């Protein structure tokens, strides 16, 4: 009876259909008939992301791909756990409210001035979603833009206040493409191709440190009557109390062997997923510190997300077994051939940076980070490239709400317009798929 | 500063003086100062027991006793998903609120007397307890509870409103002793020796039929005053609205296909951990009907619990790599042999029936299940018999409260006496280690 039901029973339909009616060698078949089906539930989210996720491995053991435990065994890979680190962390330093004092003491660095308010709201949302969250910055930032945009209260003058709230919703996103912990998708893509803490950060940074300023010029350049204004300044101070100092000195000391990791492993032995370890390690730090309680690391946990990750490693491992990956690579043999390394990564920036609006960040990624990394694979190219790619793409939603939380949170301010956000968004859409493509090319050789 | 802060440095004290002090092979010392090291931080629970379950592998780890994906593995074994099934059944129920109508239903069976009140209200918290929780279970009814004892509201005439409200919190306990799912110390020898759902009912239904009326009986002889009194139905009915048919359809199936999960799935090609894949399955058609949201899901389950089992495991491993199973068999060899398996089981059975009062129901299971059932195996006897009399024994918390939850909930009612509970648990201890030693062996030949 209801929508989502009937995406369902079409799409079991669809199953159905590709599953007898495509001519293929069997496991090819019965591969792509579950790509087909994964996909559409992803995408739809007829079904939630996360339940999707979990019938990812409970058709591949039904369907004799892999016995029950091996497939299980996805949902304990260690970048998930690297994540759930993460997820502590962040519940730390909120539960010791260490992210308003970053935000008070940044904000009130600006004396009394609309221009270098908004200007200091995008640099914090920045640089605390490096490590937080999108949806958890994002709805943190909103009351502290709210209290700084009612000085300028005339509505009528809507221009100030909604460059403003455009632009801590960008900046969430924008800033979650710093570190591997930030967005899913970066994790996705970390656990796909195997890549550490600090090999995320040496490409994502760079592109975050693009695009802040390459964004916050396109929302300018549209209708920015900002340089004018005063503060308000209005509620109760901040102060470093019982070890605010000490959940940023453990965060540092965290983030620090993160960096460092490279060289502090090797020179320890070489353990075998250290950025995990290290993550694990913040963990034991936190509770031994005493800083933070369990109750509160799992109610900030995005249980969800972790079970995600690992329907969508399983997944991957359903492309290999089935040779779907091999298969696709076939099909798409003569096509990619014909085009150029320069048009195929054209045309998938610009392919997930306009589905990403349409969809889940996380979904696309834990969709497309497969289907790519693998068939990448069959041609014997590094995986590295697509996927990191994919990643930061299904990070640039910036067109309707909807295609993040984010966009969704500053929005239902009853004030910023469907028209106005779909425009910004388009340019700095395309802006990307520059960028992107730009740096793409740049890291190659 | 803190006592746990204490507790720790203590340990990790007493951690460095056995391995430094201890005078044996190598990995037989590091087995053994991890073994106490954990022993100590889940019995004082100076961490979080959650956070003692992540340090077994970050240990393990890092004293290259696996590597940290093989560690890692551990925590996403098939019972662990069995139960997260299990708790995504609980949560359907609940936000449903079918929990409420089987109790009005049962309870309002009894038309207005007291004596047929309390007896109608032990028979579902058991009930109710088989498919639940014990903490949810008891906290559920202690309102229910309140709610009939304000007739005989006269506390000066206590023994009548002290034996209605002990008797739940132990109805709890026991009806958590039915089924795989309903206290996690089951899911942990269940994952130890591998057992199937229908494997652990056919030993714990037994026991937790044989335990309500034997655990009734000796609070009823202790002073019960309850042959008088009078009913007030006080509150609004209850009715099966949007399928509370169809979550009960659900986990009927649910419950079907797990008792007849050993004919079903050799007569379909006998997949891997069927009792899983069922209980993955409850979670798809629980959202396919679109009968409970994932965020429900995410609230109800505790994770904690899940992340201990996979803990547990890695321990159990850790124990046998280091082969501090075999060493702890040959140094308890002459001691076993001039002792009876009758003399061991009663010794057991008494150790942690009375270990479970002072610490938590799981931790000790946690700790005791991995260390008996592969010293059991290095004796190469069916570590089963053990594994399963500590995990009944371990749900047999019965005296003070802090012992488990439903003892601590009913106890904060600001009526029930220290002294009180003390003595009808210890008859009640007792009573168990009999009981239980009888059953373990006749479940013998
Ligand atoms: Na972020
Ligand atoms: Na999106
Ligand atoms: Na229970
Ligand atoms: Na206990």
């Amino acid at each position: 009876l209801h929508r989502n039901s009937l995406i369902v029973l079409a799409d079991v339909a669809l199953f159905l259909a590709l599953y007898h009616f495509l001519p293929f060698e069997h496991n090819v078949v019965l591969g792509i008939s579950m790509l087909a089906f994964i996909a559409v539930l992803w995408l739809t989210e007829a079904l939630h992301v996360t339940v999707t996720a979990i019938l990812v491995p409970v058709m591949a053991v039904f369907f004799g791909i892999f016995e029950t435990q091996a497939a299980l065994n996805n949902f304990a890979n260690s970048i998930i756990f690297l994540f759930l680190g993460g997820f502590a962390l962040a519940a730390a330093m909120h539960h010791q409210g260490l992210d308003k004092v970053i935000a008070d003491k940044v904000l009130a660095m600006a004396q009394g001035k609309m221009s270098v308010a908004v200007f200091m709201l995008f640099g914090v949302t920045a640089l605390l979603s490096m490590w937080i969250s999108n949806t958890a910055t994002a709805a943190m930032m909103l009351p502290l833009v709210l209290g700084v945009l009612s000085k300028v209260d005339a509505d009528k003058q809507r221009s100030t206040y909604v460059f403003v709230l455009l632009g801590v919703a960008y900046s969430a996103s924008i800033g979650g493409i710093a570190t591997l912990v930030g967005s899913p998708p970066n994790a996705i893509a970390a656990a796909e191709v195997g890549l550490s803490f600090t090999d995320w950060m040496k490409f994502g940074l760079p592109t975050a440190m693009m695009m802040l300023p390459m964004a916050i010029a396109i929302l300018y350049f549209l209708l920015k009557p900002t340089l004018n204004g005063m503060f308000e300044l209005d509620r109760a101070p901040v102060n470093w109390d019982k070890g605010k100092v000490v959940t940023l000195g453990i965060f540092g000391l965290t983030v620090f062997l993160w960096i460092f990791s490279s060289p502090i492993n090797a020179a320890l032995g070489g353990f075998k997923s250290f950025d995990t370890l290290v993550a694990l390690g913040a963990i034991l730090m936190l509770s031994f510190a005493r800083v933070v309680h369990w109750k509160e690391i799992q109610k900030t946990a995005d249980w969800g997300v972790l079970l995600l990750f690992g329907g969508g490693l399983c997944l991957s491992n359903v492309l290999k077994q089935t040779g779907t990956s091999v298969f696709l690579a076939n099909a798409l043999s003569d096509m990619v051939s014909h085009m150029g390394i320069f048009v195929v990564i054209l045309v998938v920036a610009t392919f997930v940076v306009f589905l990403t609006e349409f969809a889940s960040n996380t979904a696309s990624a834990a969709l497309l980070i497969p289907v790519f990394a693998t068939v990448a694979e069959a041609f014997g190219m590094s995986p590295v490239l697509l996927s990191v790619l994919i990643a930061v793409a299904a990070s640039c939603a910036f067109m309707l709400p909807v295609a993040t939380p984010p966009n969704a949170i500053v929005f239902a301010s009853g004030h910023i317009k469907q028209s106005e956000m779909m425009r910004v968004g388009l340019y700095l859409n395309i802006a990307c798929i520059g960028l992107l493509t730009a740096i793409a090319m740049l890291f190659w050789q």
